[PDB]
């Protein structure tokens, strides 16, 4: 039936030349089309599954995703009945030709990894996308089953293994899978009599005889069971046991962690530029993986010390902080301590701040001083190296490759789904931005590392309507740069969701009391409810007695904070339910960030077009963690909201911090917080590009709130509860640490076969990366 | 020997900071020392398989090769006992800091392509070196042997295969190898009961029944040794049936070559800058090409035209040239044509010759023009490419990835060993040479080519104790620009051995007297013997019953006509015995190649120095090979020599031509002649380096032809027999077809590992080879 | 198939190696001696011979160089001179490399190996006159003289030549 698929193609060239997402998609075409329509049916799915249309005059091209990590590409005439297949870089050539007028030049790059993946096979199935470490086990515990050549590794592995000079696990003496074996054996005869609080030290003259070196375990107990686990996987690999077994050898005992841009600091930096949950991610997650590694190191029967480094930044001229010191001890640790190593030119060291989409020239030399500083501190070299959002990760590639170190990445954010098609139009964004810097950085550290951590399921492979943060970057072009034509597979067995928490001692439901912090009440009730307007807060809020609407953030365009303000100001039902309070900016100083300014000015016209005094409080960046807990159990007093409007959220650490004090939150949907709410159930969620039906939404929420206040009290159990069962730090220090054994030992296994890729990635980032980098403008002291 | 070890190493700091090779870092070093050598300990074993030693402070570095194709690296301390092995990246380091006086920036690019080889296993043997195709031919004849993933590649193969939109072999009736053993069978009964000279037409009607279309054979008898051969590899593969099978299959149709630089002509050319034994080579080639490829269609029962073209620049300001004419027939061939392309930018096309150092910025739009051009004159696409030298390889590359076909490479000479550090002093050289464009054009096309072809082993592995010209390649360094740790292997499969000859109705034994062309005396007489002194001649020989010295060549450094010069001048002895001849440079015209002038003005110095008047005669560019032919043979009738004083050359065509008209030939001992030449038999070995010795050499040889003339007619023997034995043109091309055909099959079987490897090689050249060709400044017209 | 299994593959070698190790007849010892204990020390060993034998005149007897590669590794039946010793070192080699079916049936046919023969004819009245024709007595006893008398002669060849 052609006069129908015609119908909807003749109204997608009315739109012109340009993208179009599902969004707009069938929204202009198939609801926006007359009664006609009539169809359901098929060629109804698979518009409805099209993630973008590129619409040239001619033709339109389709990205068609039937499933998460299944993708299919389609030319079709815009009047015509002709449907053709496209492969992934001919659909790339379309988008070309949208931007430049002409598709890439004949032998101008495409970045293929599709063909250095192929060392093992790859998982069809929804349920190994982030689950990764499992298929990998799994594939291991096969390969290793009665193949001697295969079993090899292992026992290389473990004869090697060593920490500052002190032998580990086996010795020099065996030399053989027979020889371990029989010293296996022997020695687990000799330990299953002996009683199971027996310490090491005892059978300690023992072992060392047949060749074994501590840490098997304490006691004679923990011992035994971790060399039956071993003869286990001489004779019949299976996954728990080698998860089981290569998760508890110790391994980890120095870890260095990768961030280099923004403030970072434990006082005074939240809400400035850069400066964000990233910050408050990795102090949370070196203490709770502090603890987990003491505690390891004890169960195997070690004295170690470990250490934990946080590169970053030194920061000279940032005054009221502790950025220009080098080492800084972070609270409620022993071994943790932030690093920091100045930017260096031949000219000497970089004083002042720049912005994290400027520092890519200062990253080389910042790898080869943080080598050597690094150094200095640590006993022995780091067993674990973590990099961090795109500077991080770029520098963490480098180091791990230098080092010889197992290597972990974590994205925190992925521009090119906060800024969309920022990669087609990359260019006009450029002097701004630096996204060509930037979009290498990521894929090339996004293949260099050996496992990757993600915040959640929709950050890999998104959901079944729309495509992930990840997946974005599988077939991507950048005309006149270069094209990928596979970047990355959602697939990947190197995904791994662990999901990171909120620190309960800080945020705890508002209805303990003993533990409200009531000290601070004074400073918060200036701070929401007096009448003075100065750079700590504007405006002034009428009525004391009315809920809060509730957000805090930095302020940057995606954060859309500007966004909220018009849908609150525009809404007088909303406007008379609650008052709206704003944390973001700091106006205390001078802003040298660009979207921060640019945002500071719509806040600032915003306030005086809807005349929000006595509605509105816009506050300043609030930056002790401690009281900002108690302000969050402060809006749950007042029975009101917190609200995120970003147009894109990577995670969203807040929408876990507001949850977790019982605080009923609506998030946007578009990123992370999709999968941290149950819409209706544990939140809800709003669309930021429809801000008035977001309002009314809220609207509607506080309206059955004030009839029936219960439903209140619903919203806020059904947070707490999912945050308990979903996102805690407890877990997340075990599961990295397993990983980080899993990870380590298959590098030894599948080293072989990563070559070709280690060198197809070295030559991208000297000839593609550094390139770019070098012509990314100085920063002028 | 604690004692005599330090000692060498004691004399070896003596030299200083510097440039250690053999010659020096021996010689030097053992024959400058004392009788305490007592050396035919271990010690001197390893220290005389020293290829090149870096000098710097304490310690030294060595590059061993104790067999070709084998190397080991290893610093020694220059005062004290302790040496340690070196990774090639380390050796390397040295190199670069002997220069530069730091390594390379640490993440700078390294150039492995080792891991991409990986496809098949290596030859270890001295005897597989340049004989690929034979260990090809075992390992595919494994991989087949009663393996069906194996077999079906082949099938499909047959099946696909056509010319033209005319199916040969297998049809697609057959889609198994289950109908594929079936249908052979049943064809074979049926032949073998035919009369042998039955021709196809008789029994095509059953054939194409049963599924089988033409090219097994033109008559009954060929088309039942090929269906027997096919059944052989279906049930037991053997090398020999492999290659004979798939050397059969009618493939090669439409050839195109690639020879940009230079003005490639058949008349008014050889000896101009750049014009040389290349188009020598070439126009030989394809006329014997041509003549094989219509047998073989003929014996496959096929009517196809066959073509082949030779793509090069089109020059419309040569006058008294073809060079500016877009398409000329090939002197006695029928399909055999010249391609003009012109250079180009986005001015318009660009007239004036451009030297084969500056045509880099030119080769990728060339690429692309030549592809257009190409496809006019060819029906099908080409079924193979073969690349010549550094530019011809760069564009073969290009094309043979563009279009999809089997690619071969001929090097014809590779720079790098013409001019020794030439890599590592490359930076001074650059805006004269343009190195860095070349080397990286080279290792792109060696690595990129399907199979290359060489005139002799040493043009890969050299010799026991020197290293061949590929060899060279397998590690070096550009300092400031790249490193390359592994850039080929001497044992890689792709390289073959297959030797050229001279055209034997031009160049034949000067004691066939029906054939001597008797009508060039009167001119070759004034040639050499006339009073005039002109543009054409230089000089003038006063006695001319003497023999003559006599050498042709292209004027240019590493030809080194002008250190003949200067030997012959000072040597009193040979003077007396022999009048010098030389033919090089074209004086008729004003230089415009920098070389050229640089040793015209050496020549005329030394005619003045050395008083050369009389003895000596300097004759201009000979261009008709016809009469050339008969110039060798004018020399032999002196009693003369031929003698090639290079400091470097790769292979000696003229060395060739010399030989096989009888002239006694003496060539230097620097790269291909060394092979050509057996000393004492076939004809001498003289060293560029030590010219007084070969001008002495020289000296004793007429001395004993004047006492024993039958000296002279012993060596002129040797010299054709060994000619007749090595280098004629009659096998080449049987061996070149076999290998397309063996190649080109090997092609779809590693497909998919050399996926990765095709990567790689975009990458470098898009990221390497663009921007570098982009600097090199452009001609102005 | 055999030569398609011995290509490059370490552990389908190893039998070859023990083959020629353990291979000796009434104590003395023949092909490799008991110092090769893996492939890469045969590997070095057949190199190093290969280029000894290369120097020496194509009619030089084994005894001359007997010495050396006793010395190497190297015990008797690889030739009676210099230019056989040669051929088989390099077809060994061959094998090491790339095998193929002619070389390895050219080798393996070459290395002495018989010498005692052992042949059965139990029944009819088995004999060099006065028998043929009487019951079960006929053709087979005729081809077992015939060939006996035949095998002998290659024999008596084979281990000549191969010293
Ligand atoms: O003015 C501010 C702005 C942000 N934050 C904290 O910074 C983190 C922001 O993390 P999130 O993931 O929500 O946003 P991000 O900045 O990382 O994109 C949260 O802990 C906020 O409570 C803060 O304490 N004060
Ligand atoms: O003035 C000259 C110089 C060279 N030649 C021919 O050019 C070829 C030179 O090739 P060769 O391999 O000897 O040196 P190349 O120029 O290739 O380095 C030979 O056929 C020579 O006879 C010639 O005919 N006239
Ligand atoms: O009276 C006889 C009968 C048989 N023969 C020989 O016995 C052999 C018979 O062998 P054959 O293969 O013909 O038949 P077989 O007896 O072995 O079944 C031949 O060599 C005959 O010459 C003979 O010499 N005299
Ligand atoms: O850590 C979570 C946040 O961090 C940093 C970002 O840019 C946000 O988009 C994320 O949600
Ligand atoms: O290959 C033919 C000639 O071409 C180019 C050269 O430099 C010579 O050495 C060769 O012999
Ligand atoms: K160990
Ligand atoms: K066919
Ligand atoms: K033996």
């Amino acid at each position: 039936n052609e006069v129908l698929a015609l119908l909807s193609r003749v109204e997608a060239k009315g739109k012109g030349i340009l993208q179009q997402n599902q969004i707009i998609a069938e929204f202009e075409a198939l609801p926006e089309q007359t009664r006609k329509k009539l169809e359901g049916g098929p060629f109804f799915d698979l518009l409805k599954s099209t993630q973008e249309a590129i619409v040239l005059p001619p033709w339109v091209a389709l990205a068609v995703r039937p499933r998460p990590g299944v993708w299919e590409y389609l030319r079709v005439n815009l009047h015509a009945l002709v449907v053709e297949e496209l492969q992934p870089a001919e659909f790339l050539h379309f988008k070309e030709e949208l931007v430049d007028g002409v598709k890439n030049g004949n032998f101008t790059l495409e970045l293929d990894f599709e063909p250095f993946n192929a060392s093992i096979p790859r998982p069809t199935l929804h349920k190994y996308i982030g689950n990764g470490v499992d298929f990998l086990n799994r594939h291991l515990s096969a390969k290793l089953f009665h193949d001697k050549e295969s079993l090899l590794p292992l026992l290389k592995f473990l004869r090697l293994h060593s920490h500052q000079g002190k032998n580990l696990m086996l010795s020099e003496k065996i030399q053989n899978l027979n020889t371990l074996q029989h010293t296996l054996r022997k020695a687990e005869e000799y330990l299953a009599e002996l009683k199971s609080e027996t310490l090491y030290e005892e059978f300690e003259a023992k072992f060392e005889e047949i060749g074994l070196e501590r840490g098997w375990g304490d006691n004679a107990e923990r011992v035994l069971d971790m060399i039956r686990l071993l003869l286990d996987l001489l004779e019949a690999p299976d996954p728990c046991t080698l998860e089981t077994f290569l998760g508890r050898v110790p391994m980890v005992f120095n870890v260095v962690i990768l961030s280099p841009h923004g403030y970072f600091a434990q006082d005074n930096v939240l809400g400035y530029p850069d400066t964000g949950g990233q910050v408050v991610y990795i102090l949370d997650q070196v203490r709770a993986l502090e603890i987990e590694m003491l505690q390891r190191i004890k169960q195997q029967g070690l004295n170690i010390k470990p250490r934990i480094l946080i590169l970053t930044r030194l920061l000279p001229d940032a005054v009221g902080t502790t950025c220009g010191e080098r080492l800084e001890r972070v609270y409620d640790s022993e071994y943790c301590d932030i690093l920091r190593v100045p930017f260096r030119t031949e000219k000497g060291i970089v004083r002042k701040w720049i912005s994290r989409f400027e520092v890519w020239p200062y990253l080389e030399t910042y790898t080869e001083d943080a080598a050597v500083e690094l150094s200095k501190e640590l006993n022995g070299k780091p067993d674990l190296i973590i990099g961090n959002y795109s500077d991080g990760n770029l520098v963490a590639s480098l180091l791990a490759h230098k080092l010889g170190v197992t290597q972990c990445t974590i994205a925190h954010a992925l521009e090119k789904t906060k800024y969309p098609d920022s990669d087609i139009y990359w260019k006009k964004l450029d002097d701004k931005y630096h996204f060509s810097c930037q979009f290498t950085a990521d894929i090339f550290a996004m293949n260099h590392t050996d496992f990757i951590i993600t915040s959640t399921f929709q950050e890999i492979a998104g959901s079944k309507e729309t495509v992930g943060q990840y997946e974005s970057h599988t077939a991507f072009t950048l005309p006149g740069l270069y094209r990928v034509v596979h970047g990355i597979d959602v697939f990947d067995p190197k995904f791994n969701i662990v999901s990171p928490g909120a620190d309960m001692s800080i945020y705890f439901p508002y209805t303990e009391e003993k533990r409200r912090l009531t000290k601070f009440h004074s400073e918060i009730e200036e701070l929401l409810y007096s009448d003075v307007e100065n750079k700590e807060h504007l405006c002034v809020l009428k009525d004391k007695k009315k809920p809060i609407l509730f957000t805090m953030a930095r302020l940057d365009r995606v954060k859309n904070l500007s966004g909220l303000v018009e849908w609150y100001g525009k809404n007088t039902r909303l406007r008379e339910l609650a008052n709206l309070v704003v944390v973001g900016g700091d106006r205390r100083k001078e802003s040298k960030d660009n979207e921060e300014k640019a945002e500071m000015k719509k806040m600032y016209d915003l306030i005086e077009e809807y005349k929000l005094n006595g509605q509105f409080r816009w506050i300043s960046s609030q930056m002790d963690r401690v009281r900002n807990g108690e302000l969050y159990r402060y809006i749950c007093d007042t029975k009101g909201a917190f609200v995120q409007p970003a147009l894109y959220e990577a995670f969203g650490l807040t929408v876990v911090e507001a949850m977790t004090c019982g605080l009923p939150t609506f998030a946007t949907c578009k990123g992370g917080p999709a999968e941290i709410i149950v819409h209706g159930k544990s939140g809800f969620h709003i669309d930021p590009y429809h801000g008035d039906q977001a309002a009314d939404t809220l609207a509607d929420f506080f309206t059955k709130c004030k009839e029936d206040p219960s439903h209140w009290d619903e919203i806020s159990k059904g947070g707490l509860q999912r945050i308990e069962e979903k996102y805690t730090w407890q877990i997340y220090s075990q599961r990295l640490l397993t990983l980080t054994g899993v990870y380590g030992f298959w590098k030894h296994v599948s080293n072989l076969d990563r070559l070709e890729a280690r060198r197809y990635l070295e030559m991208f980032y000297a000839l593609k990366y550094r390139p770019l980098a070098q012509a990314v403008p100085l920063a002028q002291d």
